[PDB]
DNA sequence: CCGACAGCGCATCAGC
DNA sequence: GCTGATGCGC
DNA sequence: GTCGG
């Protein structure tokens, strides 16, 4: 909040990056000076100031003094006005629709929520379903509620098998007090990095939440990822609690440590974290960690028996989950 | 000045 | 049908 | 857009 109306304009002109000028590479700088930014502990009095923390530079530092000054940016005042980029963002906001759908929807004319509606047939599925619950995918979610849809996915799954290790990651691992969606880390040792024992583990469990009632729409599914639609039950009289979106990622048994720390993040924490490891020599995905040849070709999995073996081996010290929010 | 910027699952398409 | 590129998502 | 080398 210390500096809020500089990591919007940040967060705003990555959002135009992304979505309009498709230039990934300055969306993810924006993005990065935004985090700097947001945990920087004192109120930025100016640009230089700014310009001292790493990934906020010359243009970054301009912007910043401009909108010191004024308490705006000109450059996005004229973003704002402009009706095809206003266009092609808002469209974005529908899950399944990216940069690209966005303005080739725009090109014919299909540029709001009634248009879309009103043109269901021209989107696929993801997007239709996107579409479906745009405005409860608007809203967050209070922890309170996390803690109840914990309960009914950890309980359903241990119906299944009572084998299988369900664990609540992202946001709501971090401590959040809202989050925008439920992750769902699973395992099984049936499935591990060195065998697949049994199949459908990622299908029975969500053919048992959809069973009661919980998973209600599906926008992909694969062998160890699902990604769709969940809906806590309500009372009597009561009205529906708003309809979710919830990611489940099946990882190997053995591969947990690697999983979960991919699965809490956050985003830009794994891509530090990620960048980081390269310079020390190492290569992290949500399996293992690797060292890096003279090649650059990544060598053997090395062992790991916590999420702490990952901080060690690019020295790190260890950062609990709540201070992973970058 | 220049290249690199994290790493990967699932849906959809062109080409064969 | 398969393989690889592309889009969108985590 | 930023930064290491
Ligand atoms: C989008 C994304 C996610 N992840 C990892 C790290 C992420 O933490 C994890 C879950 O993605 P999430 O989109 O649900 O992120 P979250 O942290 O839960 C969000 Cl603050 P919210 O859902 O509360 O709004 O996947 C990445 O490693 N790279 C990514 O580009
Ligand atoms: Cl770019
Ligand atoms: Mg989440
Ligand atoms: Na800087
Ligand atoms: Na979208
Ligand atoms: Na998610």
């Amino acid at each position: 909040t210390l500096n809020g109306g500089i990591t919007d304009m940040l967060t705003e002109l990555a959002n135009f990056e992304k979505n309009v000028s498709q230039a990934i590479h300055k969306y993810n700088a924006y993005r990065k000076a935004a985090s700097v930014i947001a945990k920087y502990p004192h109120k930025i009095k100016s640009g230089a100031e700014a310009k001292k923390l790493p990934g906020v530079g010359t243009k970054i530092l301009e912007k910043i003094d401009e909108f010191l000054a004024t308490g705006k940016l000109r450059k996005l005042e004229k973003i704002r006005q402009d009706d095809t980029s206003s266009s092609i963002n808002f469209l974005t906001r529908v899950s399944g629709i990216g940069p690209s759908a966005a303005r080739k929807f725009v090109d014919e004319g299909i540029k709001t929520l009634e248009d879309l509606r009103k043109n269901e047939d021209k989107l696929n599925h993801h997007q239709r379903i996107g579409l479906k619950y745009f405005g409860d995918f608007e809203k967050r979610i209070p922890r309170e509620e996390m803690l109840q849809m914990q309960d009914i996915v950890l309980n359903e799954v241990k119906k299944v098998d009572s084998e299988y290790i369900a664990t609540v990651c992202g946001s709501f691992r971090r401590g959040a007090e809202s989050s925008g969606d439920m992750d769902v880390l699973l395992t099984h040792p049936s499935f591990t990095s060195e065998s697949t024992k049994q199949p459908k583990l990622l299908h029975q469990v969500v053919e048992q939440l959809q069973k009661v009632h919980f998973i209600t729409d599906t926008l992909s599914k694969g062998e160890t990822k699902f990604m769709g639609v969940c809906q806590l039950p309500s009372k009597n009289d009561e009205k529906e609690y708003p309809h979710r979106r919830i990611d489940i990622r099946l990882i190997p048994k053995d591969q947990y440590y690697c999983g979960v720390l991919y699965f809490t993040g956050s985003d830009i924490f794994n891509k530090n974290m990620r960048a980081h490891a390269l310079e020390k020599g190492f290569t992290i995905n949500e399996y293992t960690i690797r060292p890096l040849g003279v090649t650059g070709v990544a060598g053997e999995p090395l062992p790991v028996d916590s999420e702490k073996d990952i901080f060690d081996y690019i020295q790190w010290k260890y950062r609990e989950p709540k201070d992973r929010s970058e």
